[PDB]
């Protein structure tokens, strides 16, 4: 966190650089009673690199300055002293890096992107003050003008009422307005795909869902059962954000895809009578198996009677268990719980009548996979008769 | 629907407020001969929250106005009394969802965007009329001349017949030149957004057959066959919209995934002679099994004497029935009607000859499946003998 | 072709009245010299829906001129008499369809889009002529000047030359400044994606060569071998255009696939001294059963003594045999030749070296497939003994 | 490289005409003392096709000029002398083609599409300067009066300084609006389509971990783990920049898939004290089976104790070896080395525990496919044994 305080001096370092720069090649009426701010702020840039793509520190390390002010350089030779503000370009790929992801990575790259455009109509904006005609005026006067120029000139907006006279005033505002109709395109296109990229797992989720309601829409179904498809879905935004956990978790290796896992379904695998005193293989063995299933409220997941093959877990979700007539009601299950343990190790059918109660988010486990590693442990084997 | 109702009393209320309180506040002369809507409006944004991101109604619950009109704010300090309308962000986000499925809604966005940039706009254009100079001058063509300086703004078009003359009108008109720029752009990306995915089965559907005829005309193929396919998929997408049932019901749970296609093909499964009567879940199985095929008007589907494995049903379309040597016609199906029946019990070569007759959508049943859910049914398995 | 000649006639007419309509509601000293093409037009817009969503040709058949000509409706309620230009959106989606294979269709919706910005900005011109002062001027200097006008306004340009003068004249330019920033947009929008979509096999080819090229650039591989890759691409492409066989004829059903199979390698299927005289049937088996292989010039396909298990075609490239010590020279084969065949029917070693000589675009036969649609073949399996 | 040279001296040579021929069809006090490089410019132009889409040539091949200068042809047809300027579309296509993979090839088309808009607002404002006003203006006033013009026109931002007075400059305003805002529209989408394929590994890899943040931040899952998971992520980035090694050599074809793995890892598969010795199609065919993993710091990969399969190489990392207890250090290995090795012949339990030390990037190798090639390798049995 000391370096997080110096990459906080460097940006402060390099900020006032881009603001003094500038306005002391305008006004060279600057710079006297503050060259000890250029001094301290010089070896700040000069002694952040030990502290840390490479001609950026060596073109920021050398007095630019001082040149101009001692030799007394012409106007289109003097100009080159800016060259220690290629300094922010290495300066914002190590801002846009150290501060990545406490936010959102696109929106970084907005405000560095809307900072650059104001930074570079700054500069622009003080080369237009450079070669203007020499005339009193307060030099906030001169800043309001020549800002407002140059948005008259970046914004497309074009009023006219302050154009170019001599002719390389008119080939200066000529290649302005190629760079200004350049910068104004790429503010637009990369607006344009900032907002396009904003909204993701709501944007495909919700097309995903709008794709299955204009096509239920079109078999003309009955609204009631309409609803409550909407409804589900409203479920698993309003509990997942839209994403599915299999291919969240796809995208990742085997030994990461089972920590993340095991973090995931941690008192989970725990919330379970069953895999308490397990091994810690068989744990992740577990994981590495386990399935989501989703039942509506009301939803009959199992009827008692019926064939039945694969144990319930229950997640978070609620549910109800019935008996075989479903008339008499043996329990009534939570998250944590679990049904259907009574097909397994057994070919006998439903023993209770499982209707669900709320959305459910219950865990399965098929009959092979569960048979191939509970054959080959002896404890879960019993902990289960 | 009575909620349905007091959304729309609240969109009214919030769009009085939305066009009241700019114009009183730009017009002081006002509010004084409708402070009763005032109250009315205010019971009801604050009564609104019980019968229904928790900021908004809290800051427009409190009177920002009246402490203008008692104590006489200043300009730049009474305009805090715009407070109120940040509560139509709230009301905007409920909008889009209390009506998101009656109609697209990628159409509701954009007329989302618009009101909001209309709304705005007209806030834009009050500030302008705020802050301009006090002169003999109608309302409306304070008005007219506001928002066509505004809309001269908001649309990068520039006259320049009406320009900023004090340094603080340079200063608003700079920052407006910002905004507006910035909202023009959004304007601009979400335009090209929402005409970008305007077409979807259309679209992707035309680019897939356009990847066949580009190819087709690739290979130089005659014209007959081309345009025999081409009327193909005419057929498929004034048929089904170019969607494909098996992809567009795999995004579904296998609950849903089986109600979705038995309420599909509920009187299909009962158009047969063959599944009625038989058991609730067969049909569900024989569903979750149904195969979809189409044959061209005129395709042979099967020649009698051939050695044929499976059944079909036909949904759709017509289909002729002839003998083996394609001479003596058995009979003519159509859609609801069945052929392949004596090709699962048997090894038997075909009995008749098929051929298409118009556009088909008919269904086949595979051997595998048919014989595994088959043998474990007795009643079909006599009703097929 | 007797319809094609009818739909251009049908075009011609409606595009008479689309020129025609508005110039004689803003001039109305035309229309007079003129009726009978308005007679003959609507005779043909009438007539031709018997030759041929339903509201365009009614809305057009009404004859709503001749009505603001003999009562001299005022200028707000004369307009109405553009109802029957509501029918170019029903001429525009029926040719948009008659000719929507000839040529690629997304060159077709741009131009039908241009023609559209195009004569919309007819019409606008049209709108503001009408609500113009009256002044003596050349209707062709009237023409360019509103013309220019509503050019100045739709492409955000804004020389401010021509203003609204009248507070009707600031609502007209108002609301056609909403139109024109729309209009404009979806202009830009839908050029960036007609160009966006107009590279598809070259683009997505490109792509994923180009993913290999920076990945090959990645593991810093020496330059012979990645140029003989980049020259593998480059005749990939230069023989089919990046597509892939098997991924193109994968979106087509099975008797389509099978026909389009048998319609590529028609004379390919027969260039085998091997499948000439064997069955319809078997012949489609095998070529829904042909795999492509392709050697660069120079590659070993088989080396003398090696195992071998399957059979090669050869359909496009050369290529070179050599005996077991690959010192002297068999033969050399061509396309439409064939190697690997004494690997099928029994478990020697190979005979022949098999060296590339160009690229070769080989078709090669799996054992278990073949083994088994030959054991079911015996006259093929006389040939090849 | 001569024809690099060939190429270079051809672009110089096509450059030459498309900044003369323009110029002296405005200036025809030009031409007379520069007829040479004309006649040079041309016997280059109609030799360079014999040292390398055919009607370029041709039309660049005839003498256009010196007709216009012989025979003085009017204004509205010596303009046809312009024809020689098509070429330019020929060596437009050739020189994207000549140097296409030393660099980017989509910086090389937005190059080029800046080259051809800047050159064809160059003639469109020659068109300008052609249809003026004769009057006296130094030809570099008229050049920056012509082309501030065109490019106020182009760049959408329309002053109004300077308009159109006659009807035919009014008519060529109008023209070059369109096409002006045609191009403009064009150079918006084509920088919007080159800044969005600007960065393919870093945008779609991001995009994936992304997909897996958002995701484990849904989970609510402890820093720690998900801080490890991110620096997983920075060092597959900071290794093989995003990019599968699977997935990139999946575009390939067997032969070329079996030239790059080996390659790939040619001193790397000659890094093992094992495959040394060992055949060549051997080697091939060990490439062709080589499995990657990646193990973070501190990882276990092998407890030893545990029933193992599969023998393990190490490519790039560290790792630790650790005895049964993990309490005496038996070594410590590094990349190029190997562990897994009692596991393959053997049905034994592990020897060693290995731990991993940092990002490992390490071979494996399955059982079946080992046993397989190891069955009918005699040497690398014995290497092993």
């Amino acid at each position: 966190t000391y370096t997080l305080v110096w990459k906080v001096w460097i940006l402060a370092v390099t900020l006032y650089y881009a603001i003094r720069i500038p306005l002391t090649l305008v006004f060279p009426s600057l710079f006297s009673p503050l060259l000890p701010l250029d001094i301290l702020a010089s070896l700040a840039l000069i002694a952040d690199i030990p502290l840390d793509s490479r001609l950026p520190d060596l073109l920021a390390a050398l007095p630019l300055d001082l040149l101009v002010f001692a030799l007394h350089l012409p106007s289109p030779l003097s100009l080159l002293s800016l060259v220690r503000l290629l300094k922010l370009i290495s300066v914002q790929r190590s801002a846009t890096r150290i501060l990545s992801y406490r936010i959102n990575p696109a929106l970084l790259r907005l405000l560095s992107l809307v900072g650059f455009i104001l930074l570079a109509a700054h500069g622009i904006a003080c080369g237009w003050m450079s070669l203007q005609p020499p005339s009193e005026n307060p030099a906030g006067t001169r800043y309001l003008s020549a800002f407002y120029w140059t948005i008259t000139t970046l914004t497309t907006i074009g009023y006219g009422d302050i154009t170019p006279s001599t002719p390389t005033q008119t080939v200066y505002t000529i290649v302005i307005e190629l760079l200004g109709a350049a910068m104004y395109g790429l503010v637009i296109g990369n607006i344009a795909s900032l907002v396009s990229k904003l909204d993701a797992a709501k944007l495909l989720h919700r097309e995903r869902v709008e794709r299955v309601t204009a096509f239920l829409s079109y078999k003309r179904i009955s609204p009631e059962l309409q609803r409550r498809i909407i409804e589900y879905f409203d479920y698993l935004w309003e509990t997942r954000r839209g994403y599915e956990e299999r291919e969240v978790l796809k995208e990742l290796p085997h030994p990461l895809r089972l920590a993340v896992a095991m973090e995931i379904h941690g008192d989970v695998i725990e919330k379970v009578a069953l895999f308490k005193g397990a091994g810690e293989e068989f744990i992740r063995d577990i994981i590495l198996h386990l399935e989501p299933v989703i039942y509506g409220p009301g939803e009959y997941i199992i009827r008692a009677g019926e064939m039945g093959s694969d144990v319930y877990f229950i997640n978070r979700g609620s549910v109800e268990v019935l008996s075989a007539d479903e008339k008499t009601r043996y329990a009534i299950l939570s998250e944590g719980q679990f049904f259907g343990e009574m097909a397994l190790i057994l070919r006998a059918p439903r023993t209770a009548t499982v209707r669900a109660r709320a959305f459910c988010d219950l865990y399965r486990l098929d009959k092979e996979t569960f048979d191939r590693i509970l054959s080959r442990y002896p404890e879960i084997a019993a902990q289960i008769q």
